[PDB]
């Protein structure tokens, strides 16, 4: 394998307007359609240790292809773009 | 594009038998010939901020296709494949 060092972050935005799935212990898995900061449709997976409130926006950001942390956020501070195809 | 939390973490052993390349200011491009824990060659490309310590051994920390950190390992901390191939 080649390994490099030019890490590249991405932040995907999602509602979370689908049902969760329970992961044991105390997790709940999402797999959600979402939108980069720039305005390109992702297929997003990651889990919260609660179970989310339906309806909020979420930010989740990876570097490379690997999630590593999720953030509520509120729809007016999205990325413009985002928001366009988000509401 | 797909994210996920399911990246292939593992370890990959180098040994500084290369000299770097200078990237101005006080860097140094290193691409190294490796081994993982059971001996399938890796390439591993890294920046450092000092020259590094000729034929010294690095256990570096690959997380996908990406160099997340490294350190200095000692001969004998490595796994025995590991030895096999750099010794």
């Amino acid at each position: 394998g080649r390994f490099n060092p030019f890490i590249h972050q991405q932040d995907v935005y999602v509602q979370i307007d689908r049902d969760g799935r329970h992961l044991s212990p105390g997790g709940t898995e999402y797999t959600l359609d979402g939108y980069n900061a720039s305005g390109k449709k992702e297929e997003v997976t990651f889990f919260a240790g609660k179970e989310l409130r339906k309806n909020a926006y979420l930010k989740v950001k990876a570097k490379g292809k690997y999630v590593e942390t999720w953030e509520e956020v509120k729809f007016e501070d999205m990325p413009d773009s985002v928001q366009s195809k988000l509401k």
